[PDB]
């Protein structure tokens, strides 16, 4: 099994939320979202880091405007998606729908699945 040093840490979850709040490229879209779509954003920041997610300007813009389909289509074109497509497809469904369909849940259990 995984080393204890390599497991999911609640504090790293909290670091992702802090990172969102203190980045003007992230907090406005987070604030605009419902709780389930917020979990998708937390996941993405947890995985690739604050700076990286803040680079997704076009797609976050779409999310902030409730343009769910356009956001999902755009996110699936990224290098991120092609790197980790199973995970990205789950996160994208969560952004698109505001449901846990892709995990059938809460942010911790979502990450517990995605981190493996
Ligand atoms: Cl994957």
């Amino acid at each position: 099994m995984k080393d204890e040093a390599e497991k999911l840490f609640n504090q790293d979850v909290d670091a992702a939320v802090r990172g969102i709040l203190r980045n003007a490229k992230l907090k406005p879209v987070y604030d605009s979202l419902d709780a389930v779509r917020r979990a998708a954003l937390i996941n993405m920041v947890f995985q690739m880091g604050e700076t990286g997610v803040a680079g997704f300007t076009n797609s976050l813009r779409m999310l902030q405007q409730k343009r769910w389909d356009e956001a999902a289509v755009n996110l699936a074109k990224s290098r991120w998606y092609n790197q980790t497509p199973n995970r990205a497809k789950r996160v994208i469904t969560t952004f698109r729908t505001g449901t846990w369909d892709a995990y059938k849940m809460d942010i911790f259990e979502m990450l517990r699945i995605d981190e493996g």
